[PDB]
């Protein structure tokens, strides 16, 4: 049969009519050979743009579908279900983008933009004529799911996965779930004790009946699709016998290799054997080999003999339908930012190192102290937007939370000393959530809090006392302020986890350009990534607060129980496969796929070639490399190509 | 049984110890009747204070343990599982509160304070001895859910819950779903139209299997508790019939009487016969009987004949398991800020009534227009934090999304009309999450919008041409400047909405000082309330944006799906109960109960008091009003209350 192309002008309100002459495009779409319908629609994807369509698939007997508009990569699967709805296959619905890729970038040259639209509907409706009726392939959905990191967002994702009967496994890096939250000493805007709070939500993930909790361990491969996933996961070798630890801490004593302590942000030392913190989930302890050097003197103190240097890594391989990143982030380094001399003054400290220097459990046992003689300040300055809203450095965003937490650590402070004198040097006090402004208006009004607006340009060290002299402009009064003070703390932002970049190739999801990982739509599918079953919770999808992080980790379990609840998921079938009359087994093309499925075998007595269809994740590479043509990606084959390229000169 | 107490006083680290003389309360525990074990702990809930208390619990045979630290409010549920877990019921456990009220209020008063602490030991000493055993009330959970507010808040949780595979009920006020988004234009920080994310969720939901959606329609009565929840809805009468209705609207353009559009704000003319907005679902129309003639004139073009005056509203009854308050919220109405001129000047408009003006389906065809004579301005000015961050209005919150709007519609305008000028009058811009203050940014260096730091003191009109001059200092230069506009937007703030006292009523949930919905915790549970089976989501439970109502109704399915998975909830055995061989039927408790638990009947002859133990909620108001001492509400026992009155004066 011949093609029938129905072809649709979205105007996207103004976005692409505005700057793009839809009714034009849509005069010239008529001209193209089998086009048979083109109509223009301020919105196609609304109610009735979508009845549009299928009422047209019907009294037109169409058997392809173009929409000029936004990107496939948002509603290209909104528009294959509203063409099977009116029995039309999903795979011969073709998208041409000229709004983010025409409309949006080419705002002052209209005319341009009108012919570049023009061209990339004859390109849609060339590749559209060759597009064929593939079957979704519908497969099964593994009742169980994964969750990479233990702070807040993974521990509710986890637990309301596992409340709700779904098999959960956690994967958490350190010896101890509980993350950034477990370092803090109150949180804002309740000042609430942390720990207190969050410790009964890792007890309750540490014994739950359907959640498994590996601590200490990573994943280190995932293989597959959604519903479909096989992981790998190492659980880390602690050289100490878990079920022989009590927790007690008497082998470290003689250990003499002194490390710097991660939990305490570099203050603190602690030894090659250890604990991250004193309520630590799950309560053992673990050898740094990075760090030790075999001297075997902890062996001798410890009496259970639990320690054991020939203990292995295990590699875990588990299988699941639905995955959750919820790997958090990291304290931007200030050191960069050398006017304000992080690094080289012993009293410019990081709001990270204040926490835990005013956290009870800390290294300084609760008490805020000078790093250069180890007293008490006197007079603080707070710095915000350090490492944020700062071009220089790369980072053009806002952490969030900052401003929240500098006027919280001045509150505890003033509660533990109330002479100390106060100052918060910003731009903008962005105190946005319920109970954040009145926080705000209490640190001044209640605590005598004191708000400079202007952004430092260097703080000088007085190198005889130690003391600092913040140099900045109260712009405010339009005059330059030299103020001294005992101890600077730098409002440090946020920024992704070291670990990151591993997830993200373990994975195969991308990052926005804030580097953190970008969901699939920021308000259509603010928790799901543009790979189906994977997810994402918390800080590592970009910088926010506890509640938004708890919220987001309950999202999370939502959208990554539907595959799970429904048991049953479709994938594209554009997948690779093998003309065996054509194929002369070469064997090109075994090598190049990483997932490994062409491979050669024997048909009619001699070789070829045979794709194994459910290791094809349908990239293209082994039917680009085939000399012999054999092999073709369904969707995205040669000829389908080659008319598209024809297709942005003449029709064809 | 004769009571065993173990007492456990808490230092908190120095936050009880510093000021209360703890080793002093444990000694002085120690002289109370019953009181076996008595010691004191640096951190009670830490593990090893946990660890303490089941040891002596096996140990020393207790059966009663008392804890002198914090607040029931943070611990309770922490301590009540350590006990469980040593095998002592949970309800043989009473928490004494020496560190809220009293360590951290009479920290000047040391020696007072540690008196206070020993009586309030002696109080908790005094009621546990006649603590009993208790055992949860197990009931069945209905496997269905109820959705009240079909916004983009309401729409995501019922679309996830469906998805999930539960049956869901979602319950719209008006004749359509999509809420204050579908009124908007655009929608920052991506600047795609409103209808872009949300019209393809509206039609999602019109047609999902698992949700019935009832538009035009309200929650009228709520009866029951968690899992057996009994509710009736009022489906109103549009007075068409729908599964006849085309929705063509033929109608529209013959009937006579204009009245004004609540979905324009006011600024639009509708029919009687309307349809909210043309991208509405569902697209059928509806019939004000308020301004309605009754000529009949839309009956002559109706072809299907839908059109029916007799049309009654039906009262529909149905069971769920879960709730979820979406209802959203209501702009500011800035008549009260009278130095602004709303509602007396013409050329003075809200931020919401500008969406309308700026929207192509708006009463204005997508033209930014002066009201006063229906040209466009040249000079725009916008109002930052109107009846928000503002103690007058008693609004003392920031309203969240009026900084990011006011920039994303000055963009808009500059799109539209690059020769307008634009100034932004602020305190603070609020530009926190993801691609935020890189839309900020872009706004001043791509749009050339202007930002003015200073919140203006008034507006005063010229009588004669309709301009407006807004008077502020110019807080950066610390100048008064006095400029000159053609149209005056305020950026109203958010409020709750009207309907609110009413659902509260119903649903019987609280209100935070915003006067929103209460969450049952702001860290960790930001979707659910303190009455069990009840969540939130969206703007209803305090100003936010879309991503954040989105991840919210996400968040919403996922904890009201935990029940409804479970199929069995417990509740708290603290309800009341009548002894029947005191009860004389005098019937005074019957009418006390709000959720109708006490019920008279007639036993052995007799009548007498019975209480339905699922519908007590545990206020312990009926046993209070009880004259014959039959009724009484289990850890709340008149006997127990009198104990630890005398507790506070002598021991027993
Ligand atoms: C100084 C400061 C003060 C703050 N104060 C407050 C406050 O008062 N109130 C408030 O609400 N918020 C506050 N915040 C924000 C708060 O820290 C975050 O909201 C919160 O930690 C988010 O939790 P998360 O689970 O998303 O990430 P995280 O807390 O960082 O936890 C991530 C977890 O994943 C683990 N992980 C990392 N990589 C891997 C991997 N490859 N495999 C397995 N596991 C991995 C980590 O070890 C960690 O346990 C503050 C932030 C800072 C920096
Ligand atoms: C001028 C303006 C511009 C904005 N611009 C943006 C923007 O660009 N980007 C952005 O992210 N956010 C923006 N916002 C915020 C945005 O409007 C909200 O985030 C969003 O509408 C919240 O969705 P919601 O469902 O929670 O509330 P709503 O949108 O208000 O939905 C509530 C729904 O419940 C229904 N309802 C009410 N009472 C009852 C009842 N008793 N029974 C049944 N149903 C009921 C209502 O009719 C409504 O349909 C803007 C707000 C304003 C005022
Ligand atoms: S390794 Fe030995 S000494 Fe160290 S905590 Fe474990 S049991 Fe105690
Ligand atoms: S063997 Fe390693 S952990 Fe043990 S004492 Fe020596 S360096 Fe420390
Ligand atoms: S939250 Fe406050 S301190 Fe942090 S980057 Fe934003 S404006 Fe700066
Ligand atoms: S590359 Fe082409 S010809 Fe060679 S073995 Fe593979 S399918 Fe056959
Ligand atoms: S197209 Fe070829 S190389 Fe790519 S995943 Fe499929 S079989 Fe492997
Ligand atoms: S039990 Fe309460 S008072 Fe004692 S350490 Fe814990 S939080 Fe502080
Ligand atoms: S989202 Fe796509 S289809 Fe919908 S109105 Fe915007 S451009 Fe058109
Ligand atoms: S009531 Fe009749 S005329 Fe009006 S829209 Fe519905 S079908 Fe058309
Ligand atoms: S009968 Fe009512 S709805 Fe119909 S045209 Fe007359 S006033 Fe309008
Ligand atoms: S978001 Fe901006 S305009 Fe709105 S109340 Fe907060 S500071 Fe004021
Ligand atoms: S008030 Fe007391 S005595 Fe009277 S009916 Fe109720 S339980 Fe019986
Ligand atoms: S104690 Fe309160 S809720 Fe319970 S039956 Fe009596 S009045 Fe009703
Ligand atoms: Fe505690």
């Amino acid at each position: 049969e011949e093609p029938r192309i129905g072809v649709y002008v979205c105007h996207c309100g103004v976005n692409i009519g505005g700057t793009v002459d839809c009714p034009d495009v849509t005069e010239f779409a008529k001209t193209l050979k089998n086009v048979v319908v083109a109509r223009d629609y301020k919105y196609m994807c609304a109610d009735p743009g979508q009845e549009m369509i299928k009422k047209d698939i019907k009294e037109h007997n169409l058997n392809r579908v173009v929409v000029a508009a936004c990107s496939p990569r948002l509603h290209e699967p909104t528009f294959r279900r509203c063409v099977a709805e009116a029995g039309l296959n999903p795979f011969l619905f073709e998208f041409a983008n000229i709004r983010e890729h025409c409309s949006w970038v080419h705002m002052h040259e209209k005319e341009k933009a009108t012919e570049k639209a023009k061209d990339l509907v004859r390109m849609a409706v060339a590749k559209a004529r060759l597009l064929e009726p593939l079957e979704f392939i519908k497969v099964g959905v593994t009742q169980r799911a994964l969750v990479i990191g233990g702070g807040v967002a993974g521990i509710q994702t986890a637990l309301d996965l596992g409340d709700m009967g779904f098999e959960t496994i956690l994967v958490e890096k350190t010896p101890s779930v509980g993350g950034r939250m477990a370092q803090l000493d109150k949180t804002f805007p309740t000042n609430d004790c942390s720990i207190c709070i969050l410790a009964p939500k890792m007890v309750d993930v540490a014994k739950h009946p359907n959640v498994k909790l590996y601590a200490y361990s990573e994943v280190v491969d995932v293989q597959g699709y959604v519903g479909n996933f096989k992981v790998k996961i190492m659980k880390k070798a602690r050289y100490i016998d878990e079920t022989k630890c009590t927790g007690c801490g008497q082998c470290s004593e003689v250990c003499p290799i002194d490390v710097p302590n991660e939990f305490d942000m570099g203050i603190g030392m602690r030894k090659a054997i250890y604990k991250p913190f004193p309520q630590a989930v799950p309560a053992k302890y673990t050898i740094d080999k990075e760090h030790c050097i075999e001297c075997g003197l902890c062996a001798k103190v410890c009496g259970p003999n639990a320690i054991d240097f020939d203990q292995e890594p295990e590699i875990i391989e588990a299988e699941v339908g639905t995955i959750i990143c919820a790997i958090g982030y990291d304290a931007f380094d200030p050191t960069v930012r050398e006017e304000y001399g992080y690094g080289v003054y012993d009293n410019v400290v990081t709001a990270l190192e204040l926490e835990r220097m005013i956290n009870a459990s800390g290294p300084t046992g609760g008490k805020v102290i000078r790093l250069s003689d180890g007293q008490k300040p006197k007079r603080i300055a707070f710095i915000q937007c350090v490492g944020s809203r700062d071009a220089k450095v790369g980072n053009k965003y806002c952490s969030n939370v900052c401003c929240m937490y500098a006027m919280k650590n001045s509150q505890l402070i003033k509660e533990k000393s109330p002479d100390t004198e106060i100052d918060i040097y910003y731009m903008d006090i962005r105190a946005f959530s319920k109970g954040y402004e009145e926080f705000y208006e209490r640190s001044a009004k209640q605590y005598g809090i004191k708000f400079m607006r202007g952004r430092p340009s260097q703080v000088i060290e007085d190198p005889e006392t130690g003391n600092l002299v913040v140099r900045a402009e109260d712009t405010l009064l339009g005059e330059i302020l030299e103020k001294e003070y005992d101890l600077v703390v730098l409002s440090v932002g946020m920024v992704p986890t070291k670990s990151a970049d591993e997830v993200q190739k373990i994975l195969g999801i991308s990052r926005t350009p804030d580097q953190f990982f970008m969901e699939a739509h920021p308000k259509l599918r603010p928790v799901d990534t543009a790979t189906d079953g994977v997810y994402l919770a918390g800080a590592c999808q970009g910088p926010k607060d506890i509640p938004a992080s708890v919220a987001q980790g309950s999202a999370a379990a939502s959208r990554a129980a539907i595959p799970l609840a429904k048991g049953e998921v479709e994938v594209e079938p554009i997948i690779a496969s093998v003309d065996a009359e054509i194929c002369g087994g070469c064997g090109v093309c075994v090598k190049q796929c990483p997932y490994g499925a062409p491979r050669l075998v024997e048909k009619d007595g001699k070789v070829v070639a045979e794709v194994i269809s459910a290791l094809c994740k349908g990239c293209g590479t082994c039917p680009a490399g085939c000399p012999s043509g054999a092999l073709e990606q369904d969707h995205f084959k040669t000829i389908q190509l080659f008319k598209q390229i024809e297709g942005m000169f003449r029709d064809t």
